[PDB]
């Protein structure tokens, strides 16, 4: 069994649409999403189909770019830090679960390098 996915909709949660969050969608998410190594990270890990029965025993804070994309498109966030944390959670999960050197780790590292370069130029708030 897979767990329920992370929340992407919560009408109780206060929301903003801001230039930093717009950057996170238009520059950061879109840059990583189109990458040749994006595909393992475009949706929640399906531990059943991938035969990783211990994945959610080890990973208790799942995150993926499919979830982040939905959160950004549906204006789920209050600030950029929340979204940046989601990306970092996704990368960290990969490094925590997988054997050092594995293809998936190299893929995460390539995406993380781009992520860091884009976040380095996060625009100042308007
Ligand atoms: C070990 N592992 C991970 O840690 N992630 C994120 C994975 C994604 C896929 C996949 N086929 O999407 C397959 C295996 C994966």
């Amino acid at each position: 069994m897979n767990p329920p996915p992370p929340e992407t909709s919560n009408p109780n949660k206060p929301k903003r649409q801001t230039n930093q969050l717009q950057y996170l969608l238009r520059v950061v998410l879109k840059t990583l999403w189109k990458h040749q190594f994006a595909w393992p990270f475009q949706q929640p890990v399906d531990a059943v189909k991938l035969n990783l029965p211990d994945y959610y025993k080890i990973i208790k804070t799942p995150m993926d770019m499919g979830t982040i994309k939905k959160r950004l498109e549906n204006n789920y966030y209050w600030n950029a830090q929340e979204c940046i944390q989601d990306f970092n959670t996704m990368f960290t999960n990969c490094y925590i679960y997988n054997k050092p050197g594995d293809d998936i780790v190299l893929m995460a590292e390539a995406l993380e390098k781009l992520f860091l370069q884009k976040i380095n130029e996060l625009p100042t708030e308007e």
